[PDB]
């Protein structure tokens, strides 16, 4: 999977200096013993915490940190903990180790135990959506959405209230044809507490629907809508504080098919982007708060692809053949930021800027900017085996949660890239 | 209009366990009554002060918040204020509504009073540019720009002192023709304790003709230039320090017409976004300044359309009427942030990417990124009555200033979309 | 060249009401002397630091700051400092100049000396480039990297541990044609600390090569692999922490030339921008240390054009003569932030959006956001002469380090843009 990271602050603790482990596993402990498991991609993130100098040396990886030497100075690293067995890690300045800077990385056998939490699976699985309508004629389309607010997974033993449409994040992918009538049914749950809505950008008229679907818990709200033009749109809860049933997971796409349907593929995929604002930061586990003051000033914790930390990596990975040309619907919920969406180790065919159907998509495009509220299509086709990864190109953003994976078997060497010389 | 938000905080004061106001007209109030009026959308956000468990119960309206756990956990919510009368806000908490968890919500009949406060009106009504260039030859065409520092109003009971170009946000919408010989005349008023200039992203020479143009207060600057390439352009001052010059008010737009015109609309309306970095949070009342600290690190207090709080909402709302075609010229002065630019209910028809008057424009279109110093245009039929809302999709700039309307009259129910099935 | 900045907070210090140094050679400085040369642009930022009323003014120059009243209440201002001599700046509230509030402005003959500092130079000249490829077939191209960790000047008297393919930011720029096949030859020196690797945006395969390309310190990988999209295409660094790598150095720009080449121009440049995460702020003098909590947070304290402050305005700035068509490659390694490229005085004829050289360039654009992760093409005829000013249009972030100069010497007044009227 992806790297497993350990963040170490250095400071004196229990009467000695040492290192002090920042969350996961870790947190607050004195020390801590890293556990991993053979073949995995292993960051230590260090941080000064009172100001003298330190690093941390992995004694029989020969893997350390640069030096850091100010309070907040901070050095990061990897290695592939590629044997099995106990390893000290320890900090390398004069007497450092001695007056208690020292502690183990336990390598593993076996692979690292599936994620597990209180909380319910609320990931849309990528593949999950309707494919491509007929050669239909136009017609009334019925649609049903309900709003749920459940106690959902959001990483490895931690938890977040989600408020979804029908459980999920992003909600169903709604797939009509342009001259369509939709008649949607949108029923709230009877133990949501709030009320819930939805703002289709595809519908032209007031609140994109949202003026007519506000709905109390327990009851349902009714309405019929043209679908006018052609695009890939979001949807989503549209009931005050809007950011905050955004950020809860109420966001969604609706594609209105061309009149010709778009191009054939020979597989898609629903992939949307959005963050969350805990009080506790990111990769702290247990039970998970909203923070306002962090909502408001767009100061995220988490960033997520699909719902949840791992959720398009672990939970429910994109798989292609070699030599399928793949679309992607990609979408960003938000509710804030802008993603600069890329898939490490291909390149996009076309790419449908602003979510434009009609317009003539753009060729050979590495990375696309998608705002908040917007949504593209991105084609491309598969020429060679390996595991793809999608990201925001806001790099910051995969220790954040962000990071998905596109699985293609085959050859690791080939023609197109091979190790090696020519 | 849009909500009215009331933020409170949970904590101990006068020797109790209460509610404190945060913001607004009740800024440390404790257990505020929430002045309201019939017909209002009610936004309520909670955040923990102290760390006891808490949540806000209206009584009689059956809304609620979610519980909050921890210190800075917070809840959003928001209700319809339908019923006329006082009703009780309370923890339900076990003990804290008699421990002093308590408070009125006041709905009084009529509407909300006007904004008021000590400052000018520096707001640009969305309709106050000059329309289409006849078909003429280019020719020689003067300018006159007067540079004015103005205590403005910011928000209700809220001002600024805002640096102007001719008194409002934004300046003055400029209107060329591809070949125009542009002399520009550029008084910097003699109040004023700042030398002014401006920066033409339309004109081609040295700091887009800030070179030209740096003025001390009581004097005027001249310089012509050419508009040699059609295009919607962003103007500025270019005084140092360019961003705090802009954040204070001085932006506009240029638009140098292509040969045959733009395609005839109905109505164009011009719309800027931009930035205000106050020393105090966004909703705290007062003589309002500028925080550099803020600025410099882009960590605005207050998202703007036009200048103000409410500016495009109570102010000056845009106005159309069903079936018309609508132009907004939109452009972004900043100083620092993209706007993802979507008016809800409706679909761009046409968005000239980058701003581009030259290539074609792209179709059917839910949301256009626009970074600051850029601007576009988009083009829309309006299908049917409603009131529209322009946005910034990143939506939590909603509750820091930045919502507009545009109100279109007429039936709420139509075939395009109705209550009720098909 | 770009303006001379001064930070000043008022405080009580050393037993008197008084201003204090903030940053530069003025760090903790009482009432410091601000030196300046005839001609330069000053800029001063005043923050009040107790809440005292405040202000700054210039003695004979007749410039001042605007009164700042609460604690954090700013003001900027400048003025040129045409005359040599001594000036006296003070506060005029009253009272304030007798109780200790004046300091100096030391104005001196000549210009100000070249940025120095005991780290080696590490910006990449924006003329450091290979030419337009041959119209040959498609061949086997080689190229060689070396990764080496260097300590280099980020700005007057201050340094950083940047790391780099072939000791300079960004790394070489690529050129290679549609259809060619290139072997890469990866090298990290012998003295790095880390493993260091490489993933092109142009590659198609796993870790667009990153897979094939983790290489220990001393050692060499080398990988083959086929351009098979044209395309102006970013390449980094990909070894965990990625966005660490990036943001120490380890971007470039990788061109695969489609089969015509690209339109011929008179000169082509090479630049790119990065963000530094410092543990001291913008403007601190000595060895800074990389934040951790500043990356993953993504607050930066320096915006860079080619790896420095001062890269493109004294190192190396860009030069062109008027009649010139000028090509910008322009690519942003981030990691975390979406630049709004702008050249100030200039337009974009051509504008090769999202970095796609199959389709149609779009046309008169004034600026362009490009993603981390992300590169376009600008081309332009310089009509006229000046000092042209690249800048990303979040303007704040040129008093981070992000300005760079296009000098094209000739007369300032012409029938394109001339002082006076028409
Ligand atoms: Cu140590
Ligand atoms: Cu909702
Ligand atoms: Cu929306
Ligand atoms: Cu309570
Ligand atoms: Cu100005
Ligand atoms: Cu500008
Ligand atoms: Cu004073
Ligand atoms: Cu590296
Ligand atoms: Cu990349
Ligand atoms: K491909
Ligand atoms: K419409
Ligand atoms: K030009």
């Amino acid at each position: 999977h992806a790297p497993v990271v350990f963040t170490l602050r250095t400071g004196i603790a229990e009467g000695r200096m040492v290192y002090i482990g920042v969350g996961g596993d870790i947190d607050h402990k004195i020390n801590p013993t890293l556990v991993v498991h053979e073949g995995e991609t292993v960051q230590v993130n260090l941080v000064n915490g009172e100001g003298a100098q330190h690093d941390v040396v992995v004694d029989q990886y020969a893997a350390r940190s640069a030096i850091v030497n100010g309070k907040n100075a901070s050095s990061t690293f990897s290695f592939v903990a590629s044997k099995v067995g106990e390893f000290n890690y320890y900090c390398s300045i004069a007497g450092h180790r001695q007056a208690g800077m020292e502690g183990n990385i336990q390598v593993l056998p076996g692979n690292r135990a599936e994620m597990k939490s209180s909380g319910a699976d609320i990931t849309r699985d990528p593949a999950d959506l309707p494919g491509p309508i007929g050669p239909r004629q136009a017609k009334t389309v019925r649609i049903d959405l309900e709003t749920v607010e459940v106690k959902g997974q959001l990483d490895d033993n931690t938890t977040y209230t989600y408020w979804t449409f029908n459980g999920k994040v992003p909600g169903p992918f709604l797939r009509v044809r342009v001259g369509d009538t939709v008649e949607l049914h949108l029923k709230n749950h009877k133990d949501s507490l709030m009320v819930h809505s939805v703002d289709f950008h595809g519908a032209t008229g007031p609140g994109g629907a949202a003026a007519f679907t506000q709905t109390d818990p327990g009851e349902e709200t009714v309405v019929t809508f043209k679908a006018l033009i052609p695009g890939i749109y979001v949807y989503h809860c549209a009931t005050p504080s809007v950011p905050t049933h955004i950020t809860n997971g109420m966001y969604g796409l609706l594609l209105v098919e061309p009149e010709g349907g778009l191009p054939q593929v020979d597989r898609e995929f629903y992939v949307m982007q959005g963050e969350i604002y805990t009080v506790k930061s990111f990769g702290t586990s247990g039970e998970q708060e909203m923070d306002y003051e962090k909502l408001i000033n767009e100061k995220p914790e988490y960033f997520l692809f699909n719902g949840s930390v791992g959720s398009l990596t672990r939970s429910h990975p994109l798989y292609a053949s070699v030599g399928e040309t793949v679309r992607i619907f990609f979408g960003v919920g938000g509710p804030n930021f802008t993603s600069s969406f890329h898939v490490i180790g291909e390149i996009f065919d076309h790419v449908y800027s602003l979510g434009s159907v009609v317009s003539p998509p753009l060729i050979g495009v590495q990375t696309v900017s998608v705002p908040p509220g917007g949504a593209t299509i991105v084609d491309f086709k598969i020429d060679r085996a390996g595991r793809y990864i999608l990201v925001d190109h806001a790099l910051s953003r995969l220790e954040h949660g962000l990071v998905g994976f596109l699985n293609v078997d085959g050859p690791k060497n080939d023609s197109i890239m091979h190790e090696g010389p020519a």
